């Protein structure tokens, strides 16, 4: 089981699970989350390489892939990080990568509710 | 609103990350703008929150995203503007995460 | 020589770099060829009765190094996105908490 190490951010509640992944597979994704109960989530449309460098490369190389970033409580993240890979998962290259980031504050702007 | 930011010690610069209704996007910058805030950087996006959109892709609700660079001592003024030009009252407002980083390099200077 | 030191543990950082769109070819064929192990693009805009505003579409790269290589990575950006003329954009340094390569579940490295 995928065990992240966040013991360089002692203190940290919350935490950022940006996920990058083919295109096809958002929609698996996406319902492997709501399923679990995810309480929000960011969709954005990226370009990129990874350690195969796309397809030297040059910007035609990039590859088209889908980014969600899903901000958790610290208790959640392995959980979270777990169901996105599994999901997103083809077993060829290029199936994507998973970034966890501190995040310090969340505000609900409606409320003003803070932590 | 007072930001929690003392998991970060001497981090000395911050991200504000606001993500918000579209239809008030003219409004934060004009806001953010007055005030003497620079450096905005505005990217379109798709979002759910705690009610689940309009779940699947097709109830994904457009937004709008605004990330800003602060010192630490900026930041809470900083979100309180963004959130209050944000603010519409009702569900689907927004959220603002905050974010720490490590350095900050202006390319047209950088050494 | 970036300051690293309020991350102590941390051993991936990520490089942002938000600049003129023209400049992306160059950009990334000087990584390629320094031999960047990836990277991500996204399409962003800067912001130049409401007062006079004006949406610029600028490129974003965002790249996620070892702690090692932040600062040579750093200095390539700055010198391939650099025109020496007002509007050339601003590079990043971020903490990253873990890496996750999906095909394999391998993290960290
Ligand atoms: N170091 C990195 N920095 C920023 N973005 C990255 C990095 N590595 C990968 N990515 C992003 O994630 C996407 C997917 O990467 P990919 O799955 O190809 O990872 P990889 O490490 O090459 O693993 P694999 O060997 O399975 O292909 C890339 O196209 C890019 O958008
Ligand atoms: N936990 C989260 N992770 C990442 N993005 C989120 C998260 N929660 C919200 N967002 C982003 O913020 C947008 C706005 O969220 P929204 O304002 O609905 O927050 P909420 O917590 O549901 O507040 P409210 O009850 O006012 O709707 C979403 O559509 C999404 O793009
Ligand atoms: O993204 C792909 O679909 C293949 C290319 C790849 O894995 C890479 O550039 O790392
Ligand atoms: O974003 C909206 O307009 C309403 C949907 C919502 O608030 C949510 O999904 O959390
Ligand atoms: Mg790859
Ligand atoms: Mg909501």
């Amino acid at each position: 089981s995928i065990q992240c190490d966040l013991s360089a951010f002692p203190g940290v509640k919350f935490f950022r699970i940006e996920a990058i992944f083919r295109p096809w597979r958002l929609p698996f994704v996406i319902d492997t989350l709501s399923k679990y109960g995810i309480r929000g989530l960011t969709n954005t449309p990226v370009k990129g390489v990874g350690v195969q460098g796309g397809s030297e490369f040059g910007p035609s190389n990039l590859v088209d892939k889908e980014k969600l970033d899903i901000v958790v409580s610290r208790a959640q993240v392995d959980a979270v990080v777990r169901l996105v890979a599994a999901s997103a998962y083809t077993g060829e290259i290029g199936d994507g990568k998973i970034f966890v980031h501190p995040v310090a504050e969340v505000v609900r702007i409606r409320t003003a509710e803070t932590g």
